[PDB]
């Protein structure tokens, strides 16, 4: 159930009501672990609930946890390094994919290091109509305030040294 090193996966999202959210077909895995998983993906087709396909523009390293309600998405844009975080269930692997519940909220930080929470509107829509559990409704609370700690100091993802460690590890195996 764990990727191993130079699998090409597929990254499948999903609403609380089991729909399809988004497909992202093929991130190279850079590290597997019981708790982590680090890819990078480049030009990946990407589809939307209704089936309409986009290509990405640019490369991004993706950051999944088996044990916090968010992952993290590291794009290189011309004037510096872009993260931005779902809120979600921790994942799961199969032969299929690496699977998640997408909970609506996201979190977007800029090169200088600003971070916005965004969509709460969207979270309270889905929150009444998929009648999210009171206790999911802490846990992403709390994953929020979490996800800005992170942030804050630099953690995980956030450490200038991550970005460097694994944007090189990408180049290489790509
Ligand atoms: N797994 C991924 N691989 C590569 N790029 C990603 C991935 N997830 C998100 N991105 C990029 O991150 C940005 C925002 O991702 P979106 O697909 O808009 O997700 P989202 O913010 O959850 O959208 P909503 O709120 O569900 S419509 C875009 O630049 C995406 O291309
Ligand atoms: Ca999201
Ligand atoms: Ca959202």
């Amino acid at each position: 159930s764990i990727p191993k090193e130079g699998e090409n996966i597929k990254i499948q999202s999903y609403k609380h009501d089991g729909k399809i959210h988004r497909v992202w077909s093929e991130t190279t895995i850079l590290k597997g672990t019981d708790h982590v998983v680090i890819g990078g993906n480049d030009h990946t087709l990407v589809t939307e609930s209704d089936g309409r396909t986009w290509i990405t523009r640019e490369p991004a390293i993706v950051y999944f946890h088996s044990e916090y309600w968010f992952n993290v998405i590291c794009m290189f844009r011309e004037d510096g390094i872009y993260y931005y975080c779902n809120l979600s269930s921790p994942f799961v692997c199969d032969e299929e994919a690496l699977k998640y519940i997408d909970y609506d909220l996201d979190i977007k930080v800029y090169p200088n290091g600003k971070y916005h929470l965004l969509d709460e509107d969207e979270y309270e829509q889905h929150m009444n109509q998929m009648n999210y559990p009171h206790d999911i409704d802490i846990i992403l609370r709390r994953n929020v305030d979490i996800l800005q700690q992170w942030i804050e100091q630099k953690k995980g993802p956030f450490a200038p040294d991550f970005i460097k460690v694994w944007k090189e590890r990408y180049k290489k195996i790509r």
